[PDB]
């Protein structure tokens, strides 16, 4: 018992991770039940892009200080980073701290990242936002790109499926953000236009489902975390990681839907 449902899934789990040539990393809760689905939920992998709590942490902080989420931000071209889709956009013009992070959360925005990420006090400052909620497995350690390295063994800029779902649902379902802020987190996941193949792919067409993505482009090693709401039920926190041995590994989107529904099938609800 207590694992039984971890152990339902446990050989398809294993078949999905030998095809894909890699490791696949899950973790995912019923927030109704308390049941849970673990497979490598405690081992490290690489953040990638995930790292939807700098946006949190800028809610946070915002309760503390009045406007913030207002004010505007300007920047030089220095600042502009490759894959940066919104902020190369209003260089000429500026964003405000709110506009960054939903273009950080919604298109993965490297330059908005970065600039959050100095509001914060670095990656030391989103790294204690998350000890302060409680999370002490997440680290990030650079800044856009090289947090992407993706290095075998390597512990820095990671965190566990585990954590990463233990947080998101502090942030998004329980009482880590205040309540205008906790839905305005939950609304700049909804919105996030990067995760269309990887957990939204894996739920019904009814869910309403709010993810952040990763991508790192080496070893194989991409991601999707997400809260995603059966109708009329309780919501379920999940999160799918995935890494490989080779730097010319690719990725698989497909192997994060597969994982994402198999780990919803293993909760109970269709996947
Ligand atoms: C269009 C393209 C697919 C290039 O993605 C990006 O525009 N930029 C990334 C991204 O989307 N971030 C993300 N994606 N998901 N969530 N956040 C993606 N990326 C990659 O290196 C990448 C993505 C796909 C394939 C490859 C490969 F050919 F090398 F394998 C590399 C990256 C790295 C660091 C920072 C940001 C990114």
């Amino acid at each position: 018992g207590s694992h039984m449902l971890t152990n339902l899934v446990a050989e398809p789990f294993a078949k999905l991770e030998q095809d894909f040539g890699g490791s696949i990393g899950v973790y995912a809760m019923d927030t109704g039940s308390g049941a849970t689905v673990s497979y490598r939920a405690e081992e490290r992998f690489p953040l990638c892009s995930s790292f939807g709590f700098l946006a949190a942490a800028v809610l946070a902080r915002s309760q503390q200080q009045a406007g913030l989420l207002d004010t505007p931000i300007r920047y030089g071209k220095n600042a502009l980073v490759p894959w940066s889709p919104i902020s190369e956009k209003y260089l000429t013009t500026g964003m405000t701290v709110a506009e960054l992070s939903a273009a950080a959360v919604q298109y993965s925005d490297n330059a908005a990242a970065n600039l959050l990420l100095k509001e914060l006090g670095g990656p030391a400052g989103l790294t204690a936002f998350m000890r302060s909620i409680g999370d002490t497995t997440f680290r990030l350690d650079r800044w856009e790109l090289e947090l992407n390295s993706a290095i075998p063994g390597d512990a820095r800029d990671t965190s566990s499926p585990r954590a990463v779902t233990e947080s998101l649902q502090k942030l998004t379902l329980g009482s880590a953000l205040a309540a205008p802020q906790r839905q305005q987190f939950v609304d700049w996941l909804k919105g996030n236009t990067t995760g269309n193949h990887r957990i939204r792919a894996a739920v019904p067409a009814d869910w309403a489902v709010g993810d952040k993505t990763g991508t790192c482009g080496v070893y194989g090693t991409a991601n999707d975390y997400a809260v995603v709401w059966p109708t009329g039920r309780a919501p379920i926190v999940l999160a799918v990681y995935t890494r490989a041995p080779n730097k010319d590994d690719k990725h698989s989107e497909a192997v994060i839907a597969a994982a994402a529904r198999l780990a919803l099938e293993g909760l109970g609800v269709n996947g």
